[PDB]
């Protein structure tokens, strides 16, 4: 009944072949087989992976059911990680298989599949909800997760209102510390020219970018991989390329040119992994559900400061140049600096096979939401910081090379507890608000949280200071504190 790491993928191929939609993921795993097997072996050498309980795991892809009416790289890398860790995976892609499978101990599912889960099981779905790990690309902030609080704000979300522990939501990039960062692996299939490659397979992505692209064209060739109105005539199109052929072109390319869309994708990381610089359009104002139709109705008010905020903040220069495209002299300076500077290929640790294996194994072994409030990460990692007015708990932790840990909020929510962190409450009141525990420096006063489901890393107090729980993290592995293994 103990998990045994796997080093042969034959059983995984037979599992994935039962679903036609995984055809190209089976091809991707076969390419990445050696990288996966070397990573699981390396993880078993660096950490004690013995005596782990074998878990029966449901993986329900709601987006693949025909009832949804409706991405897959994350699912495959999650399934592969579970498989290599030795767990018992039951893949579901319809209401029928979901009914049959529903002895289960972990449920990976998307929000669309979650509504199918609630309907298939009826009221006893809440009996299982602490086992849910909800793949939610753009993240869910507590303001939208708390159904009654969402109504009080007027939030119209088809995606929120689920009243889960917000750490049960698993995001595509570490942009929402209220959630868990699941991510994926950037596949690496493997002389550089004065040429750029535009990020964008759709011609409509190129509208209005002529002035922008003309600046780059002054210094480099402009290449593309497009399916042609908005494409300048000087663009050297390559057509659609296999992933392997795309990476050879990336090794030939100095600059990967972002157009502003799509947001938060894997392609910039794959460019950087092959020695490309990424020109990352900066957004003023930042784009969110409040001002961008692409984000309308998302269960979050997160603001994207650029096309790829992860690349902007967690990678940065010299690999990522975040520039407002209207600042033509700044764009000229960036393209020119990238022209002579030699950058070496860079891949963040958390987006490698071993990084994800370590991350997902820690989540499986340490994340427990079935006994009320949480005890992992350990309290030892708690580093308290006070955010300034207009600053969120996410920001005050990030600026100090830490990250907000929502499970620590419970330890900063009363008078006596605040003494340990050098904040003296002459007087205290309680509020049900995502912005508390708030501190009042100009006047003694503390406001504590009256609804524990409203603990929120996101959100900035407009007048007061926020008491913010931060934690360290293993370098290149934002999801794990140093003592979290
Ligand atoms: C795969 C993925 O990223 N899913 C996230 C989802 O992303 C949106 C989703 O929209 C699908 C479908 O949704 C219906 O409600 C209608 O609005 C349809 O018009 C729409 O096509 O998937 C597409 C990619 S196919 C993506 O572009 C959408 O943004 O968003 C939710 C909420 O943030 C997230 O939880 C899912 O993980």
């Amino acid at each position: 009944s103990l998990a045994e790491i796997r080093t042969d993928f034959n059983i995984l191929y037979s599992m994935m072949k039962k679903h036609e939609e995984f055809r190209w993921m089976r091809l991707r795993i076969r390419r990445m087989a050696d990288a996966w097997i070397q990573a699981i072996k390396s993880l078993a050498e660096k950490q004690n992976l013995e005596k782990r309980k074998r878990k029966k795991v449901l993986v329900h892809l709601g987006l693949l059911t025909k009832e949804s009416g409706f991405e897959l790289v994350q699912w495959s890398d999650l399934i592969t990680s579970l498989y290599l860790l030795g767990h018992d995976i039951r893949i579901s892609a319809s209401l029928a298989e979901l009914k049959e499978i529903m002895i289960v101990e972990l449920i990976y599912i998307d929000i669309v599949g979650l509504a199918q889960f609630k309907k298939t099981l009826g009221p006893s779905w809440v009996h299982y909800q602490c086992m849910l790990r909800v793949l939610d690309s753009f993240g869910t902030e507590p303001e939208f997760n708390h159904a009654n609080y969402a109504q009080s704000k007027g939030h119209k979300t088809p995606w929120g209102k689920w009243n889960l522990n917000p750490q049960q939501f698993y995001t595509m990039f570490p942009h929402t510390p209220d959630n868990s960062f699941l991510g994926f692996v950037v596949e690496q299939h493997l002389k550089r020219q004065n040429q750029s490659l535009v990020y964008g397979k759709v011609d409509s992505f190129w509208k209005n970018k002529k002035i922008y692209l003309d600046i780059i064209h002054t210094y480099m060739e402009v290449h593309a991989t497009v399916y042609t109105k908005n494409i300048p005539s000087y663009v050297k199109n390559h057509g659609i390329l296999s992933g392997r052929d795309l990476q050879f072109l990336l090794r030939e390319t100095k600059l990967f040119v972002g157009l502003g869309f799509p947001y938060e994708g894997p392609a910039p990381l794959e460019a950087i992994a092959n020695g490309c610089a990424f020109l990352n359009p900066k957004f003023n104002p930042p784009k969110s559900s409040k001002n961008t139709d692409f984000f309308i109705g998302k269960p979050t008010l997160r603001e994207l400061t650029s096309q790829h905020p992860y690349a902007e903040v967690f990678i940065g220069r010299p690999h990522v140049w975040t520039v407002d495209l209207n600042n033509q002299e700044e764009v000229e300076d960036a393209v020119k600096a990238i022209l002579n500077q030699k950058i070496e290929p860079y891949m963040p640790y958390e987006f490698t096979c071993e990084g994800m294996l370590q991350r997902i194994n820690a989540f499986i072994e340490k994340q427990d939401f079935c006994h009320g409030q949480v005890m992992w990460p350990p309290l030892s990692a708690l580093q308290v910081k006070l955010a300034e007015p207009g600053q969120s708990c996410k920001q005050v932790c990030q600026e100090s090379q830490l990250i907000c840990e929502p499970s620590f909020f419970q330890h900063l929510n009363k008078d006596k507890d605040m003494l340990k962190y050098k904040v003296t409450c002459q007087s205290s009141e309680l509020a049900k608000d995502i912005l508390v525990p708030s501190f009042d420096p100009k006047n003694k006063h503390c406001v504590f949280q009256g609804d524990l489901l409203l603990f929120s890393c996101a959100g900035a107090h407009p007048r007061h200071q926020r008491v913010c729980p931060c934690r360290d993290f293993i370098k290149g592995q934002v999801a794990l504190c140093k003592d979290c293994l």
